DNA sequence: CTTATGACGT
DNA sequence: ACGTCATA
C-alpha cells in the first residue's frame, strides 16, 4: 500500500576487487599479466594451498582452496606467486597495504565500510542528492554507464557487450521516458559515480574491480558477483522478483552457512523468493526473532543494515595451522612459534599506532588442540600494556599454559594444532 | 596441512 | 568473558 516501505531509501554500493591476491602480483610482476595465474600459501606441501585465481586460470577449473599440484593437472601453464614467508609464517604485509591503496581512494567519493581486505561498502545517498541537483533534469547518456549491466534487462543480441547495451537502453529509455520512479533515478546515478570511483581505481593503482550498486548491502554484494570481472552491475528493486525466484537460498550473504540450510530444510523451499509466502510471525518461530524479521524483509529486496564509518579494520592478529603431524607437542615449540606470532604482531601494531592514532589495549590468545573438530578448541584474553613481542608472547602462553594434560611439563599434550593471536579494543592514542 | 576478519548468543 | 557462526 501507501504505506508500505519498499526499502528505497538508500543508495549502496559494493565494490569488489578481481582476484584481489593475483592483480597485486601482476602489478609487481608483469610476466603474470593476461595470464593463467594464482596465489598460494607455502609450497612442499602438494604445491602449496591456492586462494586467489586470475580469470583465464578459472577457465581450467582452478579454484580457491585447490593444491597447486592438482591445478597443475587442470592447467599446465598455470604460473604461481607465493605470498611473502616470514617467521616461518604467511605474510600477507603486501596486500593489506594495496587494500590501504584502494580504500583510501574510495574515500574521496563516499563514506567506506571495509568488509574484508578487499571489498568495501559504501553509502552513495548523499552523493547521488548532490549529483541530481547539478544535473537539472539533464538526461543521462549511456556514454555514462560504459561498464554498467542492468540486471534483468533486456526482456521483452549475440554477443555479451551487445546484450549489456540493448538492457541499458532499454533502462535509459525508461528512466528518460518518466516510467521509472525516483528511486531508479538515484540507482543511476548511483552506478555513474561508481564507474567513476572503479576508474579512479584502475588508474591510480592499476587494480581492477567490479562492483554492485543497490538499495542496501546485500543486494550490493550480491549484484557485484553477477557480472565479475571488470564490472558493475546494478540491481533495482523492481528487479527483485525474478531475480530471487531461481536464487538459490545460498547465495545471500549469511545464508551460505547452517542457517540457510535450516532454512531450506525446515520450510521445504530452495529459492529466496519462496519465502514470501511466510508471514514474520512464522519465520520468526523458526529461526528467531530478529532472523526471522531480516528474513521476511530481504526476501522482498529490504535490508536496513547501514553502512558504517569504518575505513579501518576493528582487529589486527595473526595465526598459523600446525595440522597432523606438524601438531605442536613440546613446551619450547609452543613457546618458539607464540613469539612468531608476537613478533609480526608487535610489528603490525606499531604501524597502526603511527598510521591510525591509536594502540589495541586487549590480547586475545587463541588454540586448537588435535583431535577437536572445532576450529577454536580455547579462547583466553589477557592486558596488551606494551607493544612487546616478549612480553605478548609471555603472556599469551601464561594464559594457555593450564591447557596442557602432560604429566611431564617438558611435553605439550594434547598436541596443539592451531595458535592465533589477536590484537583488539583499540583506544585513541 | 590456511589466514584471516566481523557479528552474534549466552 | 568465552564460544560459535559466516565469510573466503
Ligand atoms: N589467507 C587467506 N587469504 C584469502 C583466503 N580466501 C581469499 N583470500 C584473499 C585472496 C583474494 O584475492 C582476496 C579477496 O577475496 P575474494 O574477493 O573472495 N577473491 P578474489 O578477489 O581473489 O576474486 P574475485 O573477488 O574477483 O572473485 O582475499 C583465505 O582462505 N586465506
Ligand atoms: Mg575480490
Ligand atoms: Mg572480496
Ligand atoms: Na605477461
Amino acid at each position: 500500500g501507501p504505506h508500505m516501505a519498499t526499502g528505497q531509501d538508500r543508495v549502496v554500493a559494493l565494490v569488489d576487487m578481481d582476484c584481489f591476491f593475483v592483480q597485486v602480483e601482476q602489478r609487481q610482476n608483469p610476466h603474470l599479466r593476461n595470464k593463467p595465474c594464482a596465489v598460494v600459501q607455502y609450497k612442499s606441501w602438494k604445491g602449496g594451498g591456492i586462494i586467489a585465481v586470475s580469470y583465464e586460470a578459472r577457465a581450467f577449473g582452478v579454484t580457491r582452496s585447490m593444491w597447486a599440484d592438482d591445478a597443475k593437472k587442470l592447467c599446465p601453464d598455470l604460473l604461481l606467486a607465493q605470498v611473502r614467508e616470514s617467521r616461518g609464517k604467511a605474510n600477507l604485509t603486501k596486500y593489506r597495504e594495496a587494500s590501504v591503496e584502494v580504500m583510501e581512494i574510495m574515500s574521496r567519493f563516499a563514506v567506506i565500510e571495509r568488509a574484508s581486505i578487499d571489498e568495501a561498502y559504501v553509502d552513495l545517498t548523499s552523493a547521488v542528492q548532490e549529483r541530481l541537483q547539478k544535473l537539472q533534469g539533464q538526461p543521462i547518456s549511456a556514454d555514462l554507464l560504459p561498464s554498467t549491466y542492468i540486471e534483468g534487462l533486456p526482456q521483452g543480441t549475440v554477443q555479451k557487450e551487445g546484450m549489456r547495451k540493448q538492457g541499458l537502453f532499454q533502462w535509459l529509455d525508461s528512466l528518460q521516458i518518466d516510467n521509472l520512479t525516483s528511486p531508479d533515478l538515484q540507482l543511476t546515478v548511483g552506478a555513474v559515480i561508481v564507474e567513476e570511483m572503479r576508474a579512479a581505481i584502475e588508474r591510480e593503482t592499476g587494480f581492477q574491480c567490479s562492483a554492485g550498486i543497490s538499495h542496501n548491502k546485500v543486494l550490493a554484494k550480491l549484484a557485484c558477483g553477477l557480472n565479475k570481472p571488470n564490472r558493475q552491475t546494478l540491481v533495482s528493486h523492481g528487479s527483485v522478483p525474478q531475480l530471487f525466484s531461481q536464487m538459490p537460498i545460498r547465495k545471500i550473504r549469511s545464508l551460505g552457512g547452517k542457517l540457510g540450510a535450516s532454512v531450506i530444510e525446515i520450510l521445504g523451499i530452495e529459492y529466496m523468493g519462496e519465502l514470501t509466502q511466510f508471514t514474520e510471525s512464522q519465520l520468526q518461530s523458526h529461526f528467531g526473532e530478529k532472523n526471522g524479521s531480516w528474513l521476511y524483509a530481504m526476501c522482498r529486496g529490504i535490508e536496513h543494515d547501514p553502512v558504517k564509518p569504518r575505513q579501518l579494520p576493528k582487529t589486527i592478529g595473526c595465526s598459523k595451522n600446525f595440522p597432523g603431524k606438524t601438531a605442536l607437542a613440546t613446551r619450547e615449540q609452543v613457546q618458539w612459534w607464540l613469539l612468531q606470532l608476537a613478533q609480526e604482531l608487535e610489528e603490525r601494531l606499531t604501524k597502526d599506532r603511527n598510521d591510525n592514532d591509536r594502540v589495541a589495549t586487549q590480547l586475545v590468545v587463541s588454540i586448537r588442540v588435535q583431535g577437536d573438530k572445532r576450529l577454536s578448541s580455547l579462547r583466553r584474553c589477557c592486558a596488551l600494556t606494551r607493544y612487546d613481542a616478549h612480553k605478548m608472547s609471555h603472556d599469551a602462553f601464561t594464559v594457555i599454559k593450564n591447557c596442557n594434560t602432560s604429566g611431564i611439563q617438558t611435553e605439550w599434550s594434547p598436541p596443539l594444532t592451531m595458535l592465533f593471536l589477536c590484537a583488539t579494543k583499540f583506544s585513541a592514542s
